[PDB]
């Protein structure tokens, strides 16, 4: 609401104008929550972590419901006031997407939020996890899983994929969603907060995020970085709605609050600034503000 939006561009201008956003993203490194990480560090599980320095806290990871190994590289973030839970899992790896459908399924998640593209900075930064075309669908043979394109919506800023999801044992099938924003950059923060602000739109207005399936599943290549941008701004913008005077949502607080459930969530100072930004413009777009209907109309 209308408090609530004041105090957090007077935040930013405070923060923009005193150069402050390093030190802030500091003492967010400084003060994150440290739990031990102890399945992920098994020698097993090796092959299932992409990154040696990113792991699933113990308390808040997502078991798979395997006899064998239960492990995957996910995190359930429930926030508690807000009312929203996110699973933020790491791309997955060539031997791990199977795992990766068997954990949408078991979850019963609606949607999947890709925030990455599987090549960037000339490196594979994520397995190839979904199919590309309709006539070619992919089979999980490690979890009897079965996945079909059935359509996809290409825009601008993002795409947008509806995928059948058949679990082969049991012949079930779900509509899966597949959320891609395609244009993040591969240097620093996307130019157009707007259009963020407007994709994290296009995921609510599914379903998605509703109470109703499971928690959305949401990725970049480690899941940290790109993906705490994402639930950072959701629960923020939800927060600012809420809330009775003082209506203000502390940035900084609901991030530390995130880290509870999995490390280094926002991977920079600057997407720490863009995750403002982003709030404060979907803030705007919500409460009706005609200032910026105008760069919202080609979006
Ligand atoms: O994709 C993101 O936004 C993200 O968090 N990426 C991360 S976080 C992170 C790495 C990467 C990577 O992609 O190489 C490499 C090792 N350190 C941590
Ligand atoms: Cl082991
Ligand atoms: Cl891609
Ligand atoms: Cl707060
Ligand atoms: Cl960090």
């Amino acid at each position: 609401g209308h408090m609530a939006s004041m105090e957090m561009e007077k935040e930013f201008e405070q923060i923009d104008k005193s150069g402050s956003w390093a030190a802030i993203y500091q003492d967010i490194r400084h003060e994150a929550s440290d739990f031990p990480c102890r399945v992920a560090k098994l020698p097993k599980n090796k092959n299932r972590n992409r990154y040696r320095d990113v792991s699933p806290f113990d308390h808040s990871r997502i078991k798979l419901h395997q006899e064998d190994n239960d492990y995957i590289n996910a995190s359930l973030i429930k926030m508690e006031e807000a009312q929203r839970s996110y699973i933020l899992t790491q791309g997955p790896l060539p031997n791990t997407c199977g795992h990766f459908w068997e954990m949408v399924w078991e979850q019963k998640s609606r949607g999947v939020v890709m925030l990455n593209r599987v090549m960037e900075k000339g490196s594979l930064k994520c397995a190839q996890y979904w199919p590309q075309k309709e006539e070619k669908e992919m089979i999980f043979e490690d979890t009897n899983l079965k996945l079909t394109l059935i359509s996809e919506d290409i825009k601008s800023y993002y795409t947008v994929r509806q995928l059948e999801l058949e679990n082969l044992t049991t012949q079930e099938t779900r509509e899966i969603l597949h959320f891609h924003y395609t244009t993040w950059p591969d240097f620093g923060v996307p130019e157009s907060p707007a259009s963020f602000a407007n994709f994290l739109f296009k995921v609510r207005e599914s379903g998605s995020l509703s109470p109703e399936h499971g928690p959305v599943v949401v990725h970049c290549s480690a899941g940290i970085g790109r993906s705490g941008t994402f639930c950072l701004a959701d629960t923020c913008l939800l927060l600012m709605d809420k809330r009775k005077d003082p209506s203000s949502v502390d940035i900084k607080k609901v991030l530390l609050e995130m880290r509870k459930f999995r490390m280094g969530l926002i991977q920079t100072a600057d997407q720490l600034r863009f995750s403002y930004l982003a709030v404060i413009e979907g803030a705007k777009f919500i409460m009706g503000d005609s200032s910026v209907q105008d760069q919202w109309k080609e979006l």
